[PDB]
Formats: structure tokens, sequence, C-alpha cells
């Protein structure tokens, strides 16, 4: 179980290697030189002030060379070290020592990311100093390539993550990200830690170890992190540079609560997935090659996405609390239910409005229409009050083996409601008081009069074929259903007479 493993082959690049690749455990150096009184200068070269991640050279001049360089550099410490008794490496003549093709492997490496909690840590730290800014750190950290003084500076509001600007590999100037990552991440941590400060970890498995990682102290006191994203944004349907037509859109457009968002998420990336901007930029209504032609619907609807908002939306309808209900219903996808996105833009008609002219709008004025739409909705209409409903519902029409089943319908019905507590999902998209019956009582209007399910599932009486469940099924499979989605514990499934007691 290692999370500090390097395979060492850097020679295979100029042609097929005679011999394997070499296993090589970076943590179990990296301990054993600094007990001998060393650091990473033993085997890392600096230039500029930056250390290469290479070993041994600044560049793979060619096979030899680097051949040369391995051996002569990696076997000489091994040498000393036998020569002077310690604990040692493989030495000169131990060809598969290094040179092993078995290590299957034994490898717990994990990615290591920044969700907000560890970004907060950083920003709110005194070891970090601010730059450009009294206040501001966010330039010890993040840049854009200035054109004009051939230089990186800070760009003020252009912050993103570094996953927006460095990739699998290098694109000539940038690194990949591994390179920017480990280049900046751990000398800064290496610099802090000669302050003896709190600082960040330098070892392998100090950022990739799952047990490390599960250490790392998280805060959920998390304030905004603020470049300068709107409140409110107004999203459109935007058709895109090579379009044949210009095709306005067929819906109305969507305002959208960003800072409410925000307070939600984990970090930005999970929705600005490539880079902070628009979404349209790349998914537009046709789609474009930035997207993959992945088009504005499918982007914004696509079901089992965490990206888009009914996607993100579907995964805390599993949430238990919700998951009786959203496990067992299927969805009308009504107008009314569209219409809780889609909405009207103050002043006039969208529809009759070209995406452009509202993208080109100044931010603020946009934003502004937006919080207009976000302030003009319906406030949460609730549901019936529960003193209207029965109490006690006793369902025996078909009661035989066991006598007919008392259901406490009313306070069943106050858990639900207790269980969504303040969740803004459900009370702003649950629109009618009757919504919320609708849960169970399926395939009819919503109402405090629901008809009863006999109305519509059959009797008793088909062994083989019978269109959808009838009767005894259908209880069974909506009581026992809701339960295990719930994980309530009582009644249990097992429990014929804590429903239905016998005689
Ligand atoms: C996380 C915040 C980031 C880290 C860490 C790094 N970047 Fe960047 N970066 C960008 C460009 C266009 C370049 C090439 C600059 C040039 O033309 O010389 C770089 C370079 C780096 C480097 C190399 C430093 C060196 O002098 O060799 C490092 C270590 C690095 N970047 C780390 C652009 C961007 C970018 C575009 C918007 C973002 C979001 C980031 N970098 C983020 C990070
Ligand atoms: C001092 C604590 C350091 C730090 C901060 C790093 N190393 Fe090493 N390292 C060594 C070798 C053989 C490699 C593979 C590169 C190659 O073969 O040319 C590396 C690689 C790294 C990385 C990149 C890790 C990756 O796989 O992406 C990094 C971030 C790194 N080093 C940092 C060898 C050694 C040593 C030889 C005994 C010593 C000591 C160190 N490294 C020390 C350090
Ligand atoms: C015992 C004498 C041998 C022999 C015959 C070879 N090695 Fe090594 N070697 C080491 C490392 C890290 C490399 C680079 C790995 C890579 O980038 O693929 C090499 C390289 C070679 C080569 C060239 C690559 C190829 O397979 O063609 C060859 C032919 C080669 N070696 C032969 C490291 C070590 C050791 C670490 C201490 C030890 C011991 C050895 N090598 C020993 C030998
Ligand atoms: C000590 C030498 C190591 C070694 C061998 C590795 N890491 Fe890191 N690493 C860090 C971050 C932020 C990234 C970007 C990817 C991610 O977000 O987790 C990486 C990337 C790597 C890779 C590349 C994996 C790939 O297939 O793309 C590898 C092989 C790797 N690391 C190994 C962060 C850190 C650290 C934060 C302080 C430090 C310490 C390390 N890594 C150290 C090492
Ligand atoms: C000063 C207050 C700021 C601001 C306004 C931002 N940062 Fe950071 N940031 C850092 C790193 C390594 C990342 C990448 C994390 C990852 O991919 O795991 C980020 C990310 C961001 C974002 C996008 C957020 C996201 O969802 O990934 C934004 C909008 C952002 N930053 C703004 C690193 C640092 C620093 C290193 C210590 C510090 C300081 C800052 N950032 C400071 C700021
Ligand atoms: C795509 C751009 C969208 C749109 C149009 C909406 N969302 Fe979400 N949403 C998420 C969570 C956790 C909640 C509840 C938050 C809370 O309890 O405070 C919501 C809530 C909403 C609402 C109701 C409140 C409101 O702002 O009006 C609405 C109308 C709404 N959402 C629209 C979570 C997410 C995501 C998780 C990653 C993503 C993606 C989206 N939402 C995307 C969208
Ligand atoms: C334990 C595994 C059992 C067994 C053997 C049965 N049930 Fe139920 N059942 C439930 C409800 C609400 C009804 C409708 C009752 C009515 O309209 O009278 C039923 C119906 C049945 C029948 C058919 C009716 C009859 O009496 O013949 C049978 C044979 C039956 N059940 C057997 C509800 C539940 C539960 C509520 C969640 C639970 C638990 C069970 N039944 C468990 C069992
Ligand atoms: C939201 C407030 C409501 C309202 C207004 C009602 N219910 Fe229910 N209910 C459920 C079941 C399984 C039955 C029995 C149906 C049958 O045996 O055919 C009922 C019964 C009712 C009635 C009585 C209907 C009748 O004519 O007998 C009424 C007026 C009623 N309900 C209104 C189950 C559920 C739920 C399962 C968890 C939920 C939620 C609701 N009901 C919610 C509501
Ligand atoms: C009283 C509340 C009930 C209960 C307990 C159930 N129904 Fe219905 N149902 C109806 C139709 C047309 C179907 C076919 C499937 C569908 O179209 O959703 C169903 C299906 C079911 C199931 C099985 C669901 C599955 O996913 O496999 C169950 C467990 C069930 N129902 C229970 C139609 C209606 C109504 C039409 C007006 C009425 C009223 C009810 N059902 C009432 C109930
Ligand atoms: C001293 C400066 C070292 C240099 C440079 C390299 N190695 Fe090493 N190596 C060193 C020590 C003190 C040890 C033993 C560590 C321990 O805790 O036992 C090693 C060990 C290895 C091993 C054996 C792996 C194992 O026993 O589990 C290998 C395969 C190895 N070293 C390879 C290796 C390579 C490939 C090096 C250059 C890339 C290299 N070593 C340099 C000390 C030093
Ligand atoms: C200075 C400019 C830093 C850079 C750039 C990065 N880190 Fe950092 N990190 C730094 C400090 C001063 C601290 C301690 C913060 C505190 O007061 O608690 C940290 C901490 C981390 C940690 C915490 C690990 C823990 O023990 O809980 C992690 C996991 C970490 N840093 C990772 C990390 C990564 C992945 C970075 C680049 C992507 C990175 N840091 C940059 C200072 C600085
Ligand atoms: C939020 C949870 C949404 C719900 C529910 C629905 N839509 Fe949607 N849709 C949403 C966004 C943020 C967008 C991009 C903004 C825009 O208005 O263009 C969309 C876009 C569309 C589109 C493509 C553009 C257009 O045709 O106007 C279509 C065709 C669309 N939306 C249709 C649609 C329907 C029929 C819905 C109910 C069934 C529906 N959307 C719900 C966000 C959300
Ligand atoms: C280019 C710069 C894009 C931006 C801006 C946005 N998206 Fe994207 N998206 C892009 C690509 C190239 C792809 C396919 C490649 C990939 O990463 O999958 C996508 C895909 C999506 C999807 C579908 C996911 C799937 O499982 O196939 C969604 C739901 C999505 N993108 C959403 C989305 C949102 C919400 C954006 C603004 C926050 C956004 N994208 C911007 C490229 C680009
Ligand atoms: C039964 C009592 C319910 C529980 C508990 C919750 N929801 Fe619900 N919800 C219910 C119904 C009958 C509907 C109507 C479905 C339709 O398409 O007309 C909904 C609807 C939603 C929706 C949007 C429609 C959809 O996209 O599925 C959302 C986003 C939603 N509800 C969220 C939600 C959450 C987060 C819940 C737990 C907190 C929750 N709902 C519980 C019935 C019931």
């Amino acid at each position: 179980k290692r999370a500090d493993l390097i395979e060492i082959g850097a020679m295979e690049r100029f042609g097929k290697l005679d011999l394997p690749k070499v296993a090589f455990r970076h943590d179990q150096h990296t301990t054993a030189v600094t007990g001998m009184g060393k650091d990473c200068a033993a085997c890392h070269k600096s230039k500029d002030g930056k250390m290469s991640l290479k070993f041994m050279r600044l560049d793979d001049n060619s096979a030899a060379e680097l051949k040369e360089i391995y051996h002569a550099n990696c076997i000489g410490c091994h040498t000393d070290l036998a020569k002077a008794g310690k604990k040692t490496g493989p030495q000169d003549g131990e060809c598969r020592s290094c040179h092993n093709p078995k290590p299957s492997a034994a490898s717990s490496w994990k990615e290591i990311g920044f969700d907000k909690s560890l970004h907060y840590r950083h920003v709110a730290s005194k070891a970090i100093k601010p730059v450009g800014d009294p206040q501001k750190n966010c330039g010890a950290c993040h840049h854009v390539y200035d054109e004009a003084s051939k230089k990186l500076v800070w760009g003020k509001n252009k912050e993103d993550s570094c996953r927006a600007c460095h990739g699998e590999k290098p694109v000539d100037k940038r690194p990949a990200l591994d390179t920017a990552a480990h280049t900046a991440c751990i000398s800064c941590h290496m610099d802090v830690a000669k302050t003896k400060a709190e600082t960040g970890p330098v070892n392998c498995a100090g950022c990739h170890a799952p047990e490390a990682q599960a250490k790392f102290k998280v805060v959920r006191e998390v304030p905004r992190l603020d470049r300068g994203q709107p409140d409110a944004a107004l999203i459109l349907p935007v058709p895109g540079k090579d379009a044949p037509r210009e095709m306005k859109g067929t819906m109305k457009p969507v305002a959208f609560d960003h800072k409410a968002h925000e307070a939600k998420a984990n970090d930005c990336r999970t929705c600005h997935h490539v880079r902070i901007d628009t979404c349209t930029a790349c998914h537009t209504v046709n789609g474009t090659a930035d997207s993959k032609f992945v088009q504005l619907e499918k982007a914004m609807h696509q079901p089992d996405s965490m990206r888009s908002c009914v996607g993100c939306h579907n995964t805390r309808v599993q949430q238990p609390t919700c998951a009786g209900c959203h496990g067992f219903i299927k969805p009308t996808k009504s107008d009314a239910q569209c219409g809780v996105c889609h909405v009207a833009a103050p002043g006039f008609d969208a529809k009759q409005v070209e995406a452009g002219a509202l993208l080109n709008l100044k931010a603020e004025q946009r934003s502004q229409v937006a919080a207009s739409m976000l302030s003009a909705r319906p406030q949460p209409k609730g549901t019936f009050d529960l003193n209207d409903i029965p109490e006690k519902v006793v369902i025996g029409s078909i009661a035989k083996e066991y006598q007919p089943s008392e259901f406490p319908h009313r306070k069943i019905v106050k858990t639900l409601i207790a269980g969504i507590g303040e969740d803004k999902l459900a009370a702003t998209f649950h629109i009618e008081k009757g919504t919320l019956c609708q849960g169970c009582h399926h395939n009819s209007p919503a109402s405090l009069t629901p008809p009863k399910c006999a109305s519509c599932h059959g009797k008793p009486f088909d062994a083989d074929r019978g269109d959808r469940p009838g009767l005894k099924a259908a209880y069974h499979q909506q009581c026992m259903g809701c339960h295990d989605r719930m994980k309530i514990e009582k009644p249990a499934n097992t429990a014929c007479v804590d429903c239905h007691k016998e005689r």
C-alpha cells in the first residue's frame, strides 16, 4: 500500500527498453536522505530559483546521457552507503533488483484537489503574504500570461483552477498540471516550513495517501470566495457564431441564483468543469466543437450529470428524506414544472430578443434583470393544512387473510414535511399545495380529495397477466418501497402484523 511509487522510464522516449522500468519509492528515499543530513538537492538540480522535478539534470538530452545519469548517481549513493555499513539500495551488479518486472502494484495513490474548505485555509493564512493588494493574497498563487511584459502577473478577478490552463501534457510554455502543481505547491510548502509556521505537505504520501487526506482539517465556516461573480445570472439560448439562422430560442430565458448556489456547493469547478465563464461560450443551442457538440439543452437538463441543473438536482433527490417519494413517482415534464426555471423577463418578451443583445449588456445590467426575475417568482405555496386530511386511514377493501390495515396517514405526511425541513429545491419545485400528496397519490391532479387506489389498480384476480400492479401489489410496492428508500426501521417489511394484524 504505497502512494509514492514512480516508475522510472524516461528512456522509452528514445526507443524500446532493453530492461524493465525501475520502480522507485520516493518517500523511502527522502526519509533516508534527510536522515543523512541532506535535502532535495542531493538529487534535483535548480535554475533561476526553480527546482527541476527531474533527477540530476535540467534536460533529457539523449538516451545515452540519461542512462549514465541514472546509473552513476543512483548507484554511486548505494555504493557509498554499503561501503559505510548503512542500510542501502541495489548495488551495481544487481541489475534485476532495480530493473524489476514484478511490482504488480501496492499503490494507494489518489488525486488531490482543493474543495472550498482547503482553499480557504490557504487564503486565511498569515504565512501567505498579500501581493499587489494590501488585503489580498490571490496573486501569491494565481496568474495569467501578460503578453505585454512578457511575464506572469496576478490577473485581478481572473483567478481560476490550475486545471483551466495546465493540462495532461505541457503546451510548450505552460506545464502540464502535475509539474505546475508540484513546482508551485511543494516549493511554497518548503519555504514556509523553514519558518516553522504551519505548512502543507511535501512527502508524496502527504498529499496522495488516502489516510493522510482524511486527516486534513476541514472547515464548514467557509466565507464566500469572491472574484467578481454575479449574485444573479441570466442564462440564454445562445445560437453561436456559425449557425445559418441565428434563431432566438423556444423557451423563456432563465434567471439563476448564483450566490445561493455557491453557498451550497463544494467549489466552483463542479459546474465550471473547464474554466470559469458562461456555459454558453461553448454549449450553444446546437453545440460547438468547444463543447464536443454537447448542446445547451444537454448541458442544462442532462439527467445523470452533476454539472447540469436537472442532474445535480437529481442527485439531491436520492437523499433518504427525499427518496421515499422520488424513487416512486415519475416526472410530469409539465409546462408548470419547466416554468419553475424558464420565466418572464421584466419589461419585454425575451423570446423576441437575440441572445447577443442580452450577453452584450454590462454584467451589472444583466444581474439586475435576473434579480428582478428571481424576486418576482411566486412565493412557496406549501402544502394543504394537514388537518383537512384523514388522520388515519383504514385500508381494507381486499381484507381477507389478515385484517384491514390501519395506517398513520397524517403523521407520515408531517414527517415527510419535517424531513424536507428547510430545503429550497423542494420548497420551490413543490408547486401546488397537493404536490406532496402526489408522492403517493400518483397520476391524478394535485388535490385535497385524491381517488382511492382501487379507482384504478385492478381488483386482485390475475395470477398470470395483469396490466400494471393489481391492488395488493401496489400497496406492498408503495408502502414497503418507501420504507426501504427512507431507511425506516419499523415496521419492518417482514413484520406482516405490524401493518395488518391477523384473522
Ligand atoms: C494553480 C493556481 C496554478 C498553478 C499552481 C500554476 N498555474 Fe499557471 N501558467 C499559465 C501560463 C499561460 C503559463 C506559461 C507562462 C509563460 O508563457 O511563461 C503558466 C505557467 C505556469 C508555471 C510555470 C512557471 C515558470 O516560469 O516556468 C507554473 C508553475 C504554473 N503556471 C502554475 C496560465 C495559467 C492559467 C490561465 C488562465 C491559470 C488558470 C493557471 N496558470 C493556474 C495555475
Ligand atoms: C526534496 C524533499 C524533494 C522534492 C521536494 C522532490 N524530490 Fe524527487 N525524484 C527523484 C526521482 C528519481 C524522480 C523521478 C524523475 C526522474 O526519474 O527523472 C523524482 C521526481 C520528483 C517529483 C515528480 C513526481 C512525479 O512522479 O510526478 C517531485 C514532485 C519531486 N521529485 C520532488 C529522486 C529524488 C531523490 C533521490 C534520492 C531525492 C532526495 C528527491 N527526489 C527529493 C525530492
Ligand atoms: C546491472 C548491471 C544493470 C544493467 C545491465 C542495466 N542497469 Fe540500469 N537503469 C536504472 C534506471 C533508473 C534506468 C533508466 C530507466 C528508464 O528510463 O527506462 C536505467 C537504465 C538502463 C538501461 C537503458 C534503458 C533500457 O532498458 O534499455 C539499461 C540497458 C540498463 N539500465 C542496464 C537504474 C539501475 C539501478 C538502480 C540502482 C541499477 C542497480 C541498475 N540500473 C542496474 C543495471
Ligand atoms: C512525491 C514525489 C510525489 C509524487 C511521486 C507524486 N506526487 Fe503529486 N500531485 C499534486 C497535485 C495537485 C496533482 C495534480 C493532479 C491532482 O490534482 O491530484 C499531482 C499530480 C501527480 C501525478 C500525476 C497523475 C496523473 O496521471 O495526472 C503523480 C504521478 C503524482 N502527483 C505523484 C499534489 C501533490 C502534492 C501537494 C503538496 C505533493 C506533495 C505531491 N503531489 C507529491 C507527489
Ligand atoms: C484570493 C482571495 C483568491 C481568490 C479570489 C482565488 N484564489 Fe485560488 N486556487 C488555488 C488553487 C491551487 C486552486 C485549484 C484547486 C484545485 O483545482 O484543486 C484554486 C482555485 C481557485 C478558483 C476556482 C475554484 C475551484 O473550484 O477550483 C478560484 C475562483 C480562485 N481560486 C480564486 C490556490 C490559491 C492560493 C494558494 C495558496 C491562494 C492564496 C489563492 N488561490 C487565493 C485565491
Ligand atoms: C442550472 C444552471 C441550475 C438551475 C437553473 C438551478 N440549479 Fe440548483 N440547487 C442546488 C441545491 C443544493 C439547491 C437547494 C439549495 C438550498 O437548500 O438553499 C438548489 C436549489 C435550486 C433552486 C431553489 C432555490 C433557488 O435558487 O431558486 C432553483 C430554482 C435552482 N436550484 C435552479 C444544486 C445545484 C447544482 C449542484 C451542483 C447545480 C449544477 C445546480 N443546482 C444547477 C442549477
Ligand atoms: C409480511 C411479509 C406480509 C404478508 C404475508 C402480507 N403483508 Fe400486506 N398489505 C398491506 C396493505 C396496506 C394491504 C391492503 C389491505 C387491505 O386493503 O385490506 C395489504 C394487503 C395484503 C394482502 C391481501 C389482503 C388480504 O388480507 O388478503 C396480503 C395477503 C398481505 N398483505 C400479506 C401492507 C403491508 C405492509 C405495510 C407496509 C406490510 C409490512 C405487509 N403488508 C406485510 C405483509
Ligand atoms: C397531501 C396533503 C395528501 C392529501 C391531501 C391526501 N393524502 Fe393520502 N392516502 C394514502 C393512501 C395509501 C390512501 C388510501 C387510498 C385507498 O385506499 O384507495 C390515502 C388516502 C387518502 C384519502 C382518502 C381517500 C379515500 O377516498 O379513501 C384522502 C382524502 C387523502 N389520502 C388525501 C397515502 C398517502 C401518502 C403516502 C405516503 C401521502 C404523502 C398522502 N397520502 C398525502 C395526502
Ligand atoms: C393509491 C395511492 C395508489 C397506489 C398505492 C398505487 N397507485 Fe398506481 N399506477 C397507475 C398507472 C397508470 C400505473 C402504471 C405505471 C405508471 O404509469 O406509473 C401505476 C403504477 C403503480 C405502481 C408500480 C410503479 C412501478 O414503478 O413499477 C404502484 C406501486 C402503484 N401504481 C400504486 C395509476 C394510478 C391511478 C390512476 C388514476 C391511481 C388513482 C393510482 N395509481 C393510485 C395508486
Ligand atoms: C542516496 C543519496 C540515494 C540515492 C541517490 C538513491 N538511493 Fe536508492 N536507496 C537509498 C537508501 C538509503 C535505500 C534503502 C532505503 C530503505 O529504507 O531501506 C535505497 C533503496 C533503493 C531501492 C530498494 C527498494 C526497497 O528496498 O524497498 C531501490 C530500488 C532504489 N533505492 C533505487 C534507486 C534509484 C532508481 C535511484 C536513482 C534513481 C536511487 N535509488 C538513488 C539511497 C539512495
Ligand atoms: C503558498 C503560496 C502555498 C502554496 C502555493 C500552496 N500551499 Fe498548501 N499550504 C500552505 C500553507 C501555509 C499551509 C498551512 C495552512 C494552515 O495554516 O493550516 C498549507 C496547507 C496545505 C495543506 C494542508 C494539509 C493539512 O495538514 O491539513 C494541503 C493539503 C495543501 N496545502 C496542499 C496544497 C496544494 C495541493 C497546493 C497546490 C495545488 C498548495 N497547497 C499550494 C501554503 C501554500
Ligand atoms: C432548471 C432546473 C430547469 C428546468 C426545470 C428546465 N430548464 Fe430548460 N433550461 C434551463 C437552463 C439554465 C437553460 C439555458 C437557458 C435558456 O433559457 O436558454 C435551459 C434551456 C432550455 C432549452 C434550449 C434553449 C431553448 O430552446 O430555449 C430548451 C429547449 C429547454 N430549456 C427546455 C426545457 C423544458 C421543455 C423544460 C421542462 C420540461 C425545461 N427546459 C426545464 C434550465 C431548466
Ligand atoms: C468550453 C469552454 C465549455 C464550457 C465553457 C462549458 N462546457 Fe460543458 N462540456 C464541454 C465539453 C468539451 C464537454 C464534453 C467533454 C466533457 O468534458 O465531457 C462538456 C460536457 C458537459 C456536460 C455533459 C457531461 C456528460 O456526462 O457527457 C454538461 C452537463 C456540461 N458540460 C455542463 C456545463 C455547464 C453547466 C457549464 C457552465 C457552468 C459548462 N458546461 C461550460 C465544454 C464546456
Ligand atoms: C412526497 C411527499 C415528496 C417528497 C417527500 C419530496 N418530493 Fe419532491 N416532488 C414530489 C412530487 C409529486 C413532485 C412532482 C413531480 C413532477 O414532475 O411533477 C416533486 C418534485 C420535485 C422536484 C422537481 C421535479 C423533478 O425534477 O423531479 C424537485 C427538484 C424536488 N421535488 C426536490 C425535492 C427534494 C430536494 C426533496 C427532499 C428534500 C423532495 N423533492 C421531497 C413529491 C415529493
